[PDB]
């Protein structure tokens, strides 16, 4: 059953945080790890980051935060939402306020590719709550700006101008 | 040039603090929906996740926290040590005074399978400042708890007494 | 018009906090000034202090959460609530795990002199709903580990045993 | 003795950060409620008021961030150059994008008043670790913007346009 006491509540939820935190710098160090001449230490690292997401998803369900898969994507929806409308915008601005090449070039990468993610989850959504699913294949996902690309892949990215070998593909 | 301003250092830090929950969310998401009838919802899930995790690898690469192998191993092991020794505790005797029986058996779980990251990545520090390569290989991860079982693997879960087939390798 | 955006709610919250720490450092740090050899100094931390309160009052206001005392009162009833009963428990159980004496006896002469506050309150509160106003006088304070004694003042503290003359008197 | 572990000093910062919030919510809540037909009230608002202030300035001298004036008032030196350098204008940018009214006024008044605060502060610790205190006397404060004016008090203010019978004296 969801927790109640607000103490209780407060603390899953820190540890919730400090766990995706974790497994994303694990993630993180495993690239440079493999670029280097250590190829066996990515694999350590990405072990204990499927251990630290272990972690974060009992953390997850024990406050009980997971339902069926409309809620689910409602709940993507919404993060979604709030954060190519009020976050990124702001954070943008203050970045261009402060005068620093680096924040406003990631936050430029960052605020034009967001705005279709809440477009598919509302797809996604109107085609699940009836007992169906969607039909999509070979999603092209972009590894210098995060660039949702939907079946068709474009010949040069929109965003930062890479190639369109350079590309990952999920399918 | 490394971000030097207080206030865009903060932004950032929640930038990506927000980045690495979303994309915990995404993978929970994605295997929620495997569960079900939906097997191309969790690829869009599983790609979006990706582009999560690159636009908050841009933001931590903005900081200029990622640096040789070194550094964020040892990195690594001030985070494991400060998570098993004094958070863990804490949060589980807080559980236990309020009396939620998932959040104890949560936190019962992970201080007991995070105490050997510290020891792995110690002891892998002093072999990736000279040159050479670790020599480990066929990792193992329980699916539940999470307890990091190195090369060979235990016949049952000394923590929650799962079989060796559901036991997840990386080789 | 109230402020309705989130994130310059949450960027006028966070003002707000700073605010209200900057003036209980400056009434505490004027309280060791006159204790020295400087009288002069004292004053102005206090006028400085006055200042800050008056930031974090028209904070306050533009927020909106300020109205008539009869529905005011609850805010107080409600943070007294979560004080004495959820918060401060945790706090000192946690405290004496780790093993400080200072922050256990801090925690334990908060908790045991908060629990008059809500009662005060809610007697204030339903009988000042009619518009008549409440009959009290001479409420009595402990300078060390304030104790609410109304009217009458006991001549010793139940929780510290300070001597009479040491309360501090509102009147 | 100081607080060490860091579990402990953060449940403390968060007391001592919540008590102040309860002071200067009541602090508000008493001028409100002197400003109508309850006259007692306030009375009551401003002890327990007191009483949340001894709460928290226990709690500051658990964590021991007092010492002596010299280095109390480096202290407010770096709040109010963080306050008027990195958090007002950034804050008022926000605002300014997002198009509310109430939070920039409130920052206008907040930013272009907390730049002598500074200069008093090292006055007045260039004059403290030397042995001796400071000459000041009538020292006004605006209570419609903040506005600290040093002996001579001008005949309208400068920020809000209120006569100088409007200002408040702390002597
Ligand atoms: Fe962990
Ligand atoms: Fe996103
Ligand atoms: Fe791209
Ligand atoms: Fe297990
Ligand atoms: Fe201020
Ligand atoms: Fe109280
Ligand atoms: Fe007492
Ligand atoms: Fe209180
Ligand atoms: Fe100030
Ligand atoms: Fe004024």
């Amino acid at each position: 059953m969801v927790v109640k006491r607000t103490m209780t509540k407060k603390f899953l939820e820190e540890a919730f945080a400090g766990e995706s935190m974790a497994h994303m710098r694990y993630l993180i160090f495993a690239e440079k790890a493999e670029q280097e001449g250590f190829p066996n230490i990515a694999k350590l690292f990405r072990a204990i980051a499927y251990a630290e997401f272990v972690h974060a998803k009992n953390h997850f369900i024990a406050l009980g935060k997971l339902g069926k898969t409309p809620e689910n994507l409602q709940m993507g929806i919404e993060g979604e939402t709030f954060e190519v409308e009020e976050m990124y915008p702001v954070y943008n601005k203050a970045a261009e306020f402060q005068g620093e090449k680096e924040a406003v070039r990631t936050t430029h990468y960052a605020l034009e590719a967001e705005k279709i993610h809440a477009e598919l989850y509302r797809k996604a959504k109107e085609k699940a709550e009836k007992g169906e699913d969607i039909e999509i294949k070979k999603v092209y996902i972009c590894p210098i700006c995060g660039y949702t690309a939907v079946d068709e892949a474009p010949e040069y990215c929109p965003v930062c101008g890479a190639p369109k070998e350079k590309f990952v593909v999920f399918e």
